[PDB]
């Protein structure tokens, strides 16, 4: 008999009018239900809920299409994981540090801070509307939805150990890198030379050396014949490149790179910091900021500006 009007949604844009019975839980009426990230499935409607928007899972064809068009995923657990993360990230603080949105440390989130800082320094356009909209808000300082989307797209929960390289790979999958192109040549003194072309995400990421100049000069890799061959960059067309390696002591020189991530710890436990090269070297550690003219530390990922390179 007693009812309120609420709206359900999967994208927080398209609303769906509902009349709910205040004697039944939201779960009994909608399935799993969330109010700005909080799980209200086991709760009965409150007077204050009238007119508010609730997220639900895509449980009919209209919602399935809305959810795919907004998020570009059909993983059945995506919206519940996004909501579970948002209930935490909405409580984080996002200070402006040296002109960039950072994240005050909470919930083991240092890998997310350095990823967020990196994104604001490289040219990248996302494809899912969810990421376009949330990234716009993040740049303005309201990064809770963007951070909870990063967790959901990477299948990481709040508090879980994350890797910056893997996180960036997920975000780049959902970005328009279609025009990026990389040409490599591999030279074996026994077998001869082989050229390879890479496209998209694989054209901007490399694992094995932090140094873009070393990649141009040549890096040693195994050949199937048993000798060590040399791999070198012949041609690059992209607005940035990302060079990654297992953490190692490495010296970062002012003016020779855009930004970098530093990892202190081991394979089970550690902490990330961000280094950015501007008028000097700034080290951003969540809300914390220090400066130096030189920098040495256990670097894992370095980003460089690019446009067009030909050997
Ligand atoms: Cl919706
Ligand atoms: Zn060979």
């Amino acid at each position: 008999v007693r009812t309120i009007k609420v709206f359900t949604t999967v994208d927080n844009i398209n609303l769906h009018t509902q009349v709910v019975d205040m004697s039944m839980t939201y779960g009994q009426q909608f399935g799993p239900t969330y109010l700005d990230g909080a799980d209200v499935t086991k709760i009965k409607p409150h007077n204050s809920h009238e007119g508010k928007t609730f997220y639900v899972l895509p449980n009919d064809d209209t919602l399935r299409v809305e959810a795919f068009e907004y998020y570009h995923t059909t993983d059945p657990s995506f919206l519940g994981r996004y909501m579970s993360a948002l209930n935490h990230t909405k409580k984080w603080k996002y200070p402006q540090v040296n002109g960039l949105t950072s994240i005050k440390w909470a919930d083991n989130n240092s890998y997310l801070a350095t990823a967020l800082l990196t994104l604001q320094q490289i040219e990248l356009k996302f494809n899912p509307p969810a990421l376009q909209d949330a990234y716009y808000r993040a740049r303005a300082g309201e990064a809770a939805n963007f951070c909870a989307l990063i967790l959901a797209y990477c299948n990481k929960t709040v508090g879980e150990l994350g890797d910056v390289r893997e996180t960036m790979s997920y975000l780049f999958q959902h970005a328009n890198l279609d025009s990026c192109k990389r040409v490599l040549n591999v030279v074996c003194k026994t077998c001869g030379q082989q050229q390879t072309t890479l496209k998209g995400v694989e054209a901007v990421m490399y694992m094995g050396t932090l140094s873009y100049e070393q990649f141009k000069k040549g890096v040693q890799i195994p050949c199937t014949c048993g000798k060590q061959a040399t791999k070198y960059l012949v041609q690059q067309e992209s607005p940035f490149v990302m060079m990654s390696a297992p953490p190692a002591q490495y010296e970062l020189k002012h003016g020779t790179f855009t930004c970098a991530s530093e990892y202190t710890g081991n394979y089970q436990c550690g902490h990330y910091k961000h280094i950015t090269s501007k008028e000097t070297l700034y080290c951003i550690d969540g809300a914390l900021l220090t400066k130096s003219s030189e920098y040495k530390g256990p670097i894992t990922d370095v980003f460089y500006k690019e446009n067009s390179y030909t050997t």
